[PDB]
C-alpha cells in the first residue's frame, strides 16, 4: 500500500521499472499466477471503477542480487507493471496493441502440455514487438501427484518444452537483439504450480549449501546446475554421469535440490509423523502453535512456504532478467517513429528526451463509467504531456503536409491509469504510461498525440485471416437500428479480423475469420456492443442478368392506355465493351461524337448507332445500353426521358430474379405514340418501355479468386477439393510456398474451409474475395440446370412466386 508521492516517486526511477504481462494458452494457469503476483506484491493505495487493465507489483532486491542485474539500476526497488492482455489469439490487432505497451514477457507453459499454437502465436506476436521472454513451466504438480512421473521423465519432459520455446524465439526474434532464447542455468525458467506459494532459484540454494560445502557460491550455483556430479564415494565433483567403475551417478541438482523437496513431500503426504520431525530439523524448518498439528497437504503447504517462499522464483526473473524505456527507446526508435531517422522528434525517442516535442502514442480508447466517455491510453515516448496543454492530435492517416486526421484541442486532464480507477496529475514525462481524458472525439483506436508542426506519425507478429463467413444482421425492433449501427462500429474497432459493411440489397453484413469467429463477434455485437435483439439470417451471393444473343423475334408491349407501343429488340454486348465501360474507356458523360468513334473504329461498333446512344444502366453508367434506330416517329424527343428513366429501371431489376443486368443492348426498332400528350406521360410510356425491355431480354436467350497458400506436396488436394466444387484454377506461382489462385462459385464455399484443410491435411490457407463475371451456360428457367436452382432458391428466398414469368409474359400481341 503506497501513497501518490511514494508512487510518483517510484515512477521517477524508470531503470528500476519493469513493463510486462503474461502471456499463456486458456487453462494453463495465466490468472491463478497472476492472483500469486498480486498477493505477495500487489501495490494498493495507502467511486469510479474501471475494467481491470494493468497492476502495479511492487519488489526489493538484496543488495547482491541487484549487482548481478545486467542492466543500468538505481537501488533496490522495483516497480512492475502487469499488463492484462487479451485473450483472442488469432494475431489480432488488439493483442499486438497490449504487447506494444510492454517490454517483457512471462510465457507460462504446462508441464504436460508443453507449449501449444495459442502459446506459440502470442509468444511469435511478442517477439514481433520485440519483447524478451521469460518461461514458467507451470502445472508441476500433476506430474508428481496424477502422472507419478520420475524424476528423469520430469527433467526430461522440462528440457522438451524449453527446447520447443527456443525453436519459436530463435525463429522469430530479431538478429541485432542478439541470443534471446532461454536458458534454466541463467536463471530465465522458473518450473512450479500456481495452484499450490513456494519457489527457487539455483542462487538459492548456492547460498545456503556454498557456506556448507566450503565453497563460495559462484561455484556452488554452477555445480547444481546440469551435468555436474558429486560422488560421495570419492567425495569428489565431477562432470562425467558415472564413476570409474562406470556405475551411474546422480546429477547434483537432482541429488541437493529435488531430493529434499522429494523428501518433504512423500514424508508428509504419507504421514510418517516420525521421520517429518527429523527431515525438518535438518532443514532447519520450524513449527510453531498450531501448525505443529498439521497433517497432509495442509502441513505441506506451511511447511513449503516456510522452507521456500512461487512469486518469489516469478519476480526474480522478472527483476534480473526482463528489460527496463531509455534502455530500449535507444534502439526501438526508428521502428516506432515513421519520420526521419536524423529527425527531431526520432532523435528525442530515441534519448527519451523530457524536454523535447512532445511524442505520445496513443495505444487504445479505455471504456470508463463516466457516461460513455472512453480515456486515450498511451505512452510518452519525447517530451512531457501536460494538463490543459495545447497539442495536436494526429489519427492514422496524417500527413504532416496535409490537413487529414489532425485535430488540435487542449488536452483536458492527464491521469494515472491504475487498475480500474484514475489519478488526475499534472504532467507526466517521457518514458511512462497514461491516460487522457477528452481525447475520445477526435481518436478511435491508435493515434499519435505531437506537440510539434514537424511531427510526423508512430507503428505491428505463426488459422484463417480472410472474412470469408459473413452474414446479414438486422434488429427484431425497428426502434433499435440506431444501436445496431453503433455496435457494429464498437464491434469493427475492437477486432481487426471483423469486418461489416451495408450489401447491394441493404442488409447489414458481418463477416468473419471462420465460423467459430463470426459466432463470437455476433454474440459480442448482441449482447454488448449493440445490446439489442438481433436476427441472423443468409453471404448472399450477387448474380448479373444477360442475353446470350439476339430476341428471336421483335418485342412488342403496349402502355396500359393501349394507346402506345414499343417495338425492341435486346443483344448480347461484347465483354471487352462491357470492361471498356465499367473501367472507364467508355464513359456517360463522355461527349457523344468522339466516344463513337471510339465505339466504332476500336470496338466494331456502327458509328450512327453509337453516336445514338441513349443512355447507360442502371443508375445511369452501367454496361447496359439503349440505341435508337427509330426512323419516323413524331414526337420521339418527348418520350426519351420516360424511356430511359424505365431502362434504368428495367437493369436494375433484371426478369429472371430481380438482379441487376449486364452486357444488355437494346434496340428500339419503332414507336407508335397517341396524337395528344395526355396520353403518351411518363405514366404510360415508362411501364411499356419497362415491359417491352423485359420481353426483349426474356427473347434473347437469358442467363445470369480464391488464394491459396501452402507447401508442393499439398498443392494436389486444392484441385482435388475444387474439382468436387464446380471450381477452376486459375494461377499457380511461387522460395516460400506456392499459391493456387481459382474460381470458386460462391454456393459451393459453405464449409470449403473444412474440406480444403482436411485435403491438404491443414497445410493450405484460404483467402476468398467476390470477383465476378462469368455466363453460366444452364438455362435460369429450368429449375433443374445449374443457374436455375440459384435462380429458384433466390426467388423462394425472396417470396416470389418459384415460375419465372416467361416472354410471352410481357409481349402484347398486335
Ligand atoms: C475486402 O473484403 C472483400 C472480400 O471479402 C470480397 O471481395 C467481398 O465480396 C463481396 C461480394 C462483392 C461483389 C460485387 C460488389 C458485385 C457482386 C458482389 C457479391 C454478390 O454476390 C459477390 C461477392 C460476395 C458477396 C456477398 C455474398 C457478401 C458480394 C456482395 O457484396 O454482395 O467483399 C469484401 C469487401
Ligand atoms: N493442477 C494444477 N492446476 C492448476 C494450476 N494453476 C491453475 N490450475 C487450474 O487450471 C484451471 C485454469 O486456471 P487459470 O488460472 O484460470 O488459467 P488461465 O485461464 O489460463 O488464466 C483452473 O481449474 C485452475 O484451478 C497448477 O499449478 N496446477
Amino acid at each position: 500500500a503506497f501513497t501518490v508521492d511514494q508512487m510518483r516517486s517510484l515512477m521517477d526511477k524508470v531503470t528500476n521499472v519493469r513493463n510486462m504481462s503474461v502471456i499463456a494458452h486458456v487453462d494453463h494457469g495465466k490468472s491463478t499466477l497472476t492472483d500469486s503476483l498480486v498477493q505477495r506484491a500487489g501495490i494498493i493505495s495507502a467511486g469510479i471503477t474501471i475494467k481491470s487493465t494493468a497492476i502495479s507489483l511492487y519488489s526489493e532486491m538484496s543488495d547482491e542480487d541487484v549487482k548481478e542485474i545486467k542492466q543500468k539500476t538505481d537501488g533496490n526497488s522495483f516497480l512492475i507493471n502487469l499488463i492484462d492482455s487479451p485473450g483472442h489469439v488469432d494475431f489480432s490487432s488488439e493483442v499486438t496493441a497490449a504487447l506494444r505497451v510492454t517490454d517483457g514477457a512471462l510465457v507460462v507453459v504446462d508441464t504436460i502440455e508443453g507449449v501449444c499454437v495459442q502459446t506459440e502465436t502470442v509468444l511469435r506476436q511478442a517477439l514481433g514487438e520485440r519483447i524478451k521472454p521469460v518461461v514458467v513451466i507451470n502445472k508441476v504438480d500433476r506430474a508428481l501427484l496424477e502422472l507419478q512421473v520420475s524424476k528423469e521423465d520430469l527433467y526430461q519432459t522440462f528440457a522438451r518444452t524449453v527446447e520447443s520455446v527456443n525453436v519459436i524465439v530463435s525463429t522469430y526474434a530479431d538478429e541485432v537483439l542478439g541470443d534471446v532464447q532461454v536458458y534454466p542455468a541463467r536463471g530465465t525458467v522458473a518450473f512450479g504450480s500456481g495452484l499450490h506459494g513456494w519457489a527457487f532459484t539455483i542462487r538459492q540454494f548456492a547460498t545456503r549449501y556454498a557456506k556448507k560445502f566450503g565453497v563460495d557460491k559462484a561455484k556452488m550455483m554452477d555445480r547444481l546446475w546440469g551435468d555436474s556430479f558429486f560422488n560421495p564415494k570419492t567425495k569428489k565433483w565431477t562432470n562425467k554421469d558415472t564413476d570409474a567403475e562406470g556405475k551411474p551417478l546422480e546429477r547434483a541438482f537432482n541429488m541437493f535440490i529435488l531430493d529434499p523437496i522429494f523428501r518433504l513431500f512423500t514424508a508428509i503426504m504419507n504421514f510418517k509423523k516420525d521421520e517429518i520431525p527429523v527431515l525438518l530439523e535438518k532443514l532447519e524448518i520450524v513449527l510453531k502453535g498450531d501448525e505443529k498439528d498439521l497433517e497432509g497437504k495442509a502441513l505441506l503447504k506451511v511447511v513449503m512456504r516456510k522452507f521456500l517462499p512461487a512469486a518469489d522464483a516469478l519476480l526474480e526473473m522478472i527483476v534480473l532478467h526482463l528489460p527496463s524505456p531509455v534502455t530500449a527507446q535507444a534502439y526501438r526508435a526508428e521502428q516506432l517513429y515513421e519520420g526521419p531517422a536524423d529527425d527531431a522528434n526520432c532523435i528525442a525517442i530515441k534519448n527519451c528526451d523530457p524536454k523535447a516535442d512532445l511524442m505520445l502514442y496513443v495505444s487504445k480508447m479505455v471504456p470508463t463509467s463516466d457516461k460513455g466517455r472512453f480515456y486515450a491510453f498511451g505512452r510518452v515516448f519525447a517530451g512531457t504531456v501536460k494538463s490543459g496543454q495545447k497539442v495536436r492530435i494526429q489519427g492514422p492517416n496524417y500527413v504532416p503536409g496535409k490537413k487529414d486526421d489532425l485535430f488540435i484541442k487542449a488536452i483536458q486532464r492527464v491521469v494515472l491509469m491504475m487498475g480500474r480507477f484514475v489519478e488526475p496529475i499534472d504532467d507526466c514525462p517521457a518514458g511512462n504510461i497514461i491516460g487522457l481524458v477528452g481525447i475520445d472525439q477526435f481518436l478511435l483506436k491508435t493515434g499519435t498525440l505531437t506537440t510539434s508542426e514537424t511531427a510526423h506519425n508512430m507503428k505491428v507478429m505463426k488459422f484463417s485471416v480472410s472474412p470469408v463467413v459473413q452474414v446479414a444482421v438486422e434488429v427484431k425492433n425497428a426502434n433499435d437500428l440506431p444501436k445496431l449501427v453503433e455496435g457494429l462500429k464498437r464491434l469493427s474497432k475492437s477486432d481487426p479480423c471483423v469486418l461489416t459493411y451495408m450489401s447491394e440489397s441493404g442488409e447489414h453484413i458481418v463477416a468473419g475469420t471462420g465460423e467459430l469467429h463470426l459466432e463470437i463477434c455476433l454474440q459480442d455485437l448482441e449482447h454488448d456492443h449493440a445490446g439489442v435483439p438481433l436476427k441472423i439470417s443468409p453471404p448472399v451471393v450477387a448474380y448479373r442478368e444477360t442475353v446470350e444473343s439476339e430476341s428471336s423475334q421483335t418485342a412488342l408491349s403496349k402502355s396500359p392506355n393501349k394507346h402506345n407501343r414499343i417495338y425492341l429488340k435486346a443483344e448480347p454486348i461484347d465483354e471487352e465493351v462491357s470492361l471498356a465501360i465499367e473501367n472507364g474507356i467508355i464513359n456517360p458523360r463522355d461527349d457523344f461524337k468522339a466516344r463513337a468513334r471510339i465505339m466504332a473504329d476500336d470496338y466494331g461498333w456502327d458509328v450512327t448507332d453509337a453516336r445514338k446512344i441513349w443512355c447507360f444502366g442502371p443508375d445511369g453508367n452501367g454496361p447496359n445500353l439503349v440505341i435508337d434506330q427509330t426512323k419516323a416517329v413524331q414526337y420521339l424527343h418527348e418520350i426519351k426521358d420516360s424511356v430511359v428513366a424505365a431502362f434504368q429501371w428495367a437493369t436494375k431489376e433484371g426478369p429472371i430474379f430481380g438482379e441487376e443486368m449486364r452486357s444488355v443492348r437494346v434496340n428500339i426498332l419503332d414507336v407508335t405514340l397517341h396524337a395528344d400528350a395526355i396520353h403518351r406521360g411518363g405514366g404510360q410510356i415508362i411501364p411499356t418501355m419497362r415491359r417491352a425491355t423485359y420481353a426483349g431480354f426474356l427473347l434473347a436467350d437469358p442467363k445470369i479468386l480464391v488464394e491459396i497458400q501452402c507447401p508442393e506436396q499439398a498443392v494436389g488436394g486444392i484441385y482435388s477439393v475444387l474439382n468436387k466444387k464446380r471450381g477452376q484454377v486459375v494461377s499457380e506461382e511461387q522460395t516460400p510456398l506456392f499459391t493456387v489462385k481459382a474460381y470458386l462459385p460462391v454456393n459451393e464455399s459453405f464449409g470449403f474451409t473444412g474440406e480444403l484443410r482436411q485435403a491438404t491435411g491443414g497445410q493450405a490457407f484460404p483467402q476468398m474475395v467476390f470477383d465476378h463475371w462469368s455466363t453460366l451456360g444452364s438455362d435460369p428457367l429450368d429449375p433443374t440446370s445449374k443457374a436455375g436452382e440459384i435462380v429458384l432458391a433466390a426467388r423462394k428466398r425472396h417470396g416470389m412466386k418459384e415460375e419465372v414469368p416467361g416472354w410471352q409474359e410481357y409481349y402484347d400481341k398486335l
